[PDB]
């Protein structure tokens, strides 16, 4: 599933939402081919992780939604 026709010029928006230890929240969005996109996600949620600790992601959406949750 999650079947997908790649395009060099595909241009795509993944929607990350934060949630943090103390319950506070944040969306961040990322544009670019769907590969590219989701990698610059996750790479955001990892230059949080030191301040905020480990995340866990449940992807939905079809891959365009990245429900991302830090553990402090
Ligand atoms: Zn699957
Ligand atoms: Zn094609
Ligand atoms: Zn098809
Ligand atoms: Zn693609
Ligand atoms: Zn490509
Ligand atoms: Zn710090």
């Amino acid at each position: 599933m999650h079947h997908h026709h790649h395009h060099a010029m595909e241009e795509v928006t993944i929607k990350a939402n934060l949630i943090f230890a103390n319950g506070s929240t944040q969306t961040a969005e990322f544009k670019g081919t769907f590969e590219k996109a989701t990698s610059e996600a996750y790479a955001y949620a990892d230059t949080l992780k030191k301040d905020n600790g480990e995340w866990t992601v449940d992807v939905a959406d079809k891959g365009y939604t990245l429900n991302i949750k830090f553990a402090g």
